């Protein structure tokens, strides 16, 4: 299999659109792509946009 990286959230969020992920603080999610200050987050099934911002990729 090929490694995805993963991000754990240092603050909530509650997205403010359909494209964007909410998650909670301590939510392990998986990033499936990278765009500048935007991220594409995976969490239980659910996917979208989250702020880098907001987490740290566990190295």
């Amino acid at each position: 299999a090929s490694m995805l990286p993963q991000v754990k959230a240092l603050y909530p969020y509650t997205a403010a659109n359909d494209e964007e992920l909410s998650f909670k603080v301590g939510d392990i999610i998986t990033i499936l792509e990278k765009d500048e200050g935007w991220w594409k987050g995976e969490l239980n099934g659910q996917e979208g946009w989250i702020p880098n911002n907001y987490v740290k990729e566990i190295l």
